[PDB]
């Protein structure tokens, strides 16, 4: 549990800020990092992995992606379906 | 190679003009096809998948997902990265 946290919430900023996460995290020795996002952000989490993989030449590997959904909970009670992607990186 | 082509494009329409195209292939007897998408099409292609899989009961499964980028090459020569999806999914 003591180790940098390993997970990159891709959301609404800019992708280079993601991008910058994901370099600070593996030049801290976190050697497999995970890259999480919903909704219309699933797009820039695979931009964030496709340009670290450049901007880290080291070789990058996708290790595991998986899909899937969440259940969003309105404040009434009604649910709806947001999809998810998480994509597992590593040195 | 006479079978369908069991791959689903998606790009910008409307993101159940793709769930159509993947349930017509479901009712041809395709057991397998493939979503692919690039860029901001990305998060819609995701959908797709996780639309398909409640309209679709028949349980359908997220067999294979691959990540990668493709070159655009443009009218002068100059050439720029594009993310890829591509999502194998199975009745």
């Amino acid at each position: 549990g003591a180790t940098p946290s390993n997970v990159v919430l891709v959301g609404k900023k800019p992708v280079m800020n993601y991008v910058l996460a994901a370099l600070t995290l593996l030049n801290q020795g976190v050697s497999e990092i995970t890259i999480k996002a919903r909704g219309r952000a699933i797009s820039k989490a695979v931009d964030t992995v496709e340009i670290v993989r450049n901007r880290a030449l080291d070789k990058i590997e996708v290790k595991e992606i998986r899909i899937g959904s969440q259940v969003v909970t309105s404040q009434d009670g009604r649910q709806s379906r947001v999809s998810t992607i998480e994509i597992g990186i590593r040195k």
